């Protein structure tokens, strides 16, 4: 625990390691250990950092000015007191009578001599020139030989780890030197941290305007860049003034960069600022992301790290690789490591204080430097109170009529062009050369952070290897759908299809699908990669912003698998089966009934796939129709091969629980009434939770409308399964947050006859009633809901945020504090949170049980994708991992976690007793037989 003041000053000292400032270091930790009430400041790292610097260049007098200083402040020398020590005896070639008397001083104390190369992280060149001092004293270096990475050996991820042969795991459909040449592109790209992309907007030919916008642009640009460059100058001499006054500033770490390096940087965030405006918090943590991101790549780039990664990657892609054959069966995380990993040294960011501080003057900078004639561009507004800087009014509308035919982008906002590294960390994998957190949550994310890093070695490889698998997924863009699409865009746009149209938040949908479809389109004769990202709670996500399968309907229409697999005799019954699925007709039709409505639809499907926007156009009325459309020209080609069982299919398709909450809160309880609602009890047909819940909702509202209540009078005949679906979500999910009620009031907004006037205080009310609905009828969910609330309302009142650990051994923590714990959303989020972690463990099981079958498999959202030729492969092991997780004492080790961790407080000993009293009550489980699952069709569907 290191104050604010104390972890900017040893990153100071770290910083000028990078810079070579190592006096203007050596000056701080002088004057600070000159001031009595300073020297309290200073910790036995600071020192070391300083006598660490002194030894890579040589100064032994200046490290033994250290050492002394050390002594002087009452302290004594660890381990890397003596590596810098031997560092500098060793770089300087000493006698053996000198090395022998620092090495009896160490034995003495005593430190062990073995334990320094272990235990001490020490780059390449600091090893070696330790090992070659130690070797003047003649040795019998006898050092350790490589110990075996250990296993994970958990319940859960057992059968994961083990070594028994009984794998079959799938290679890519590319050739090594195909791979390789793709990964070089890749580096190229990351090494340049922009990527440039051609615009899909029209380009009307330059007129006596846009000839004008663009040279008025240019010239601007041209100021900017020589007037940012004398403002870093001017701030770069003042804050090292203070360095020499004896006082902490970011001097160093502005010397990180070249100077035109940073300015191209805030020029390039200047330009990507959106014209309805970006929060200045984020701004700042947005620059210092970019300057990091940028000093990690120069520092790999000059330290020889980047063709020791190339010749790492290039040995890695062997087992990825279709023409290649690896010695063992392995997975890519125990592949890369075994390989002889170089751990990326590079790692350590700069802690909060400093990338806050840093941010904010890069930010005020840019703000201050930045004029145009009509004067400053960029101007400081506050809104939900939260400080935000919109660009000039006149400069957005200079960029629209300059309709530059250039789209840049970060190369780390864009997919990949090679297959992710493996995570290997909680800080490494995902890009090559970029650093990526494998937990994505602002809010908090110091405290998460170092949970996972203080978790046991073994730990993290479920989640570790799953994020791995979904990286892994090789894309490719559907051609046919994105020439439709941009046919729509290009032309005014099509709103009703769900293509932004041009110019109130016009310009922000339009914006952000004028980027995915300019990525989509430089792509589409590529194959590519989407890292992927985890939440506080779990759920997954891909790292890149802009071009991803994520979003809209839309924007997973636009991909399809790179990798196809033979459809083989039960494929095309599931292309056709999800084609429907898709329609959103046919929920509450068994699987053979919405196989049958394909064949008798089938004319529909060929003339929607045959001519989209002229024919009958039925699939313009699906749920979702670009995937329903991407669906029916698959289905057009399988009928249409030599033999449609050796069709090769790209197409995903997918299989969610509909309301995946619900199983666990079912499961969770054994709650049999629950159970049968949500499909975990076998049946010929689907049911449908949302109707019970609807008749629910139906009775309070009937009640509430024959009383004065004007909203539940008006919403007779709105009681619908969308409306209702909805507002399951909202209750099981959201935390508050107006996410999932926000969409609510969209459904309500899509029911053309109901009195828009009412469509925010309704979603209110529908959320009131569907969580009394659904505690009513579910005796898991009420009991579940109403221990968790309680547990974390009391957890939260003692003064602390509720966390927990999945049972595939993730670390949770809630971040939510006030602006101290922020006691409402502790309570109010913890069911949600812990159902989002239990969805995550479930999907992470899946995944990972997939993998050693051989399948593709990629989780979006609520919804498991996979070929089509796998389907009933997917569902087995989904089934079979749900039985598993909730097998074991999920509830009960989840009280036993929480007492340990929350029940011994001397402080608060009474409030803890009363905690230990809830905490110790788990709901009791019902009869339900959980083994029932794996016989269940419609429990994913
Ligand atoms: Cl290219
Ligand atoms: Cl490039
Ligand atoms: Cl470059
Ligand atoms: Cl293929
Ligand atoms: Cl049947």
């Amino acid at each position: 625990q290191l104050s604010g003041q104390q972890q900017r000053l040893l990153a100071f000292f770290k910083c000028c390691l990078l810079t070579d400032q190592l006096p203007l270091a050596h000056h701080l930790l002088v004057v600070h250990h000159g001031q009595r009430q300073k020297r309290k400041l200073l910790t036995l790292d600071m020192y070391n950092a300083v006598m660490l610097g002194w030894a890579r260049q040589g100064a032994f007098k200046e490290l033994v000015y250290v050492l002394f200083m050390v002594k002087d402040a009452g302290l004594t020398p660890d381990l890397l007191s003596y590596a810098a020590a031997l560092q500098c005896m060793g770089r300087q070639d000493q006698d053996a009578g000198t090395i022998e008397r620092c090495l009896e001083q160490m034995s003495q104390e005593g430190l062990k001599l073995q334990a320094l190369f272990t235990a001490v992280l020490l780059s390449e060149e600091d090893r070696a020139t330790v090992l070659k001092a130690v070797h003047k004293v003649k040795p019998t270096f006898s050092l350790p030989p490589q110990l075996p990475p250990p296993v994970n050996t958990s319940k859960l991820l057992r059968d994961v780890y083990a070594k028994d042969g009984r794998v079959s795991y799938p290679k890519l459909h590319l050739p090594l030197k195909t791979l390789q040449c793709l990964f070089e592109k890749q580096l190229h790209m990351e090494l340049a941290s922009r990527v440039c992309v051609v615009s899909v907007e029209k380009p009307t030919l330059p007129s006596k305007e846009v000839k004008h916008a663009r040279k008025t642009l240019k010239t601007l640009r041209d100021q900017w860049e020589k007037a940012l460059c004398r403002a870093l100058r001017e701030t770069k001499n003042r804050l090292e003034r203070e360095v020499y006054e004896g006082r902490f500033s970011l001097y160093p770490f502005l010397c990180l960069l070249d100077e035109r390096e940073v300015v191209r940087m805030l020029l390039q965030v200047l330009q990507a600022l959106p014209a309805q405006g970006e929060s200045f918090t984020t701004l700042a943590r947005e620059l210092s992301a970019r300057t990091f991101s940028r000093h990690v790549v120069q520092r790999q780039r000059v330290s020889g790290q980047v063709q020791a990664l190339q010749n790492h990657y290039r040995k890695y892609l062997c087992l990825l690789a279709s023409d290649a054959e690896v010695p063992e069966p392995c997975l890519p995380r125990q592949y890369w490591e075994a390989l002889g990993a170089p751990e990326a040294l590079r790692e350590q960011p700069w802690p909060l204080p400093v990338q806050m501080e840093l941010g904010k003057l890069l930010a005020e900078m840019l703000v201050q430097a930045t004029q145009m004639p009509c004067v400053p561009v960029l101007y400081h507004v506050y809104s939900q109170q939260i400080g935000i800087l919109k660009p000039h009014p006149a400069y957005v509308q200079l960029l629209e009529k300059a309709a530059e035919p250039t789209l840049t982008f970060e190369a780390v906002d864009v997919p990949m062009l090679c297959p992710p590294l493996p995570w290997t960390s909680p800080h490494s994998g995902a890009f090559l050369l970029s650093p990526t957190k494998l937990m994505r949550t602002v809010e908090g994310a110091t405290q998460h952070q170092e949970l996972l890093e203080t978790c046991p070695p073994t730990a993290l490889h479920g989640a570790l290897d799953a994020l791995t698998q979904l990286g892994n997924c090789a894309w490719r863009v559907n051609g046919r759908v994105l020439d439709l699409v941009l046919q729509l865009f290009q032309a005014k746009g099509c709103p009703q299809l769900g293509v932004p149209a041009p110019p109130r938040e016009m310009h922000s949908l339009r914006a952000e699908a004028l980027y995915r479809l300019s990525l989509a389109q430089h792509l589409r004769d590529r194959v590519f990669w989407l890292p992927h990202n985890m939440d506080f709670r779990g759920r997954t996500y891909p790292c890149p912003p802009h071009f991803n399968h994520l979003g809209s309907d839309v924007a997973r229409a636009l991909l399809e698998f790179a990798q196809g697999r033979p459809l083989g005799p039960h494929g095309l019954d599931w292309l056709k089966i999800h084609l429907v699925n898709l329609t959103g007709l046919k929920k509450r039709e068994p699987l053979r009934k919405r196989l049958a409505f394909a064949e008798e639809v089938m004319d529909d499907i060929l003339d929607s796939a045959d001519q989209p926007l002229t024919g009958r156009k039925w699939w313009m009325g699906a749920e979702e129709p670009w995937q329903t459309l991407a669906c029916c020209m698959e289905v057009a080609n399988a009928v249409r091969a030599s033999d449609p069982a050796a069709y090769v299919s790209h197409l995903p398709v997918h299989q969610d629980g509909s309301c995946n909450g619900l199983q666990h809160y079912a499961a969770l309880g054994r709650d049999s009434v629950g159970a049968a609602s949500v499909n975990l009890e076998p049946s010929d047909v689907p049911q449908d939770v949302y109707s019970g819940v609807a008749a629910q909702v139906e009775v309070f509202r009937r009640q509430d409308a024959q009383r004065g209540m004007r909203v539940a009078q008006v919403l007779e005949g709105f009681i619908t399964r969308k409306v209702v679906k909805q507002t399951v979500m909202t209750v099981v999910y959201g935390v508050t947050r107006y996410g999932g009620r926000l969409q609510i009031e969209k459904r309500l907004r899509e029911l053309s006859d109901f009195p828009q006037e009412f469509v925010w205080e309704a979603s209110h009310y529908l959320v009131r009633q569907v969580f009394k609905s659904l505690q009513e009828m579910f005796s898991g969910t009420r009991a579940i809901q109403h221990w968790l609330t309680e547990s974390a309302r009391l957890i939260s009142h003692m003064g602390s945020v509720v966390e927990w650990v999945t049972p595939l051994g993730v670390p949770v923590i809630q971040p939510y504090r006030l602006d101290k714990p922020n006691t409402r959303k502790q309570k109010n989020g913890f069911p949600p949170n812990f159902i989002h972690s239990l969805d995550s463990s479930h999907m992470m099981l899946t995944a990972l049980h997939c993998y050693r079958k051989g399948l593709t498999f990629v989780s979006v959202h609520d919804c498991y994708w996979t070929h089509a030729a796998d389907v009933s492969v997917m569902n087995q092991v989904c089934r079979e991992q749900f039985v598993r997780l909730h097998s074991e004492p999920i509830l009960q080790d989840l009280s036993r976690f929480l007492v340990k961790r929350f029940c011994s407080e001397p402080q608060k000993i009474l409030e803890a007793s009363q905690l230990k009293e809830t905490l110790q009550a788990v709901p009791k489980p019902g009869a339900f037989d959980l083994e029932q699952v794996k016989r269940s069709t419609y429990f994913f569907s």
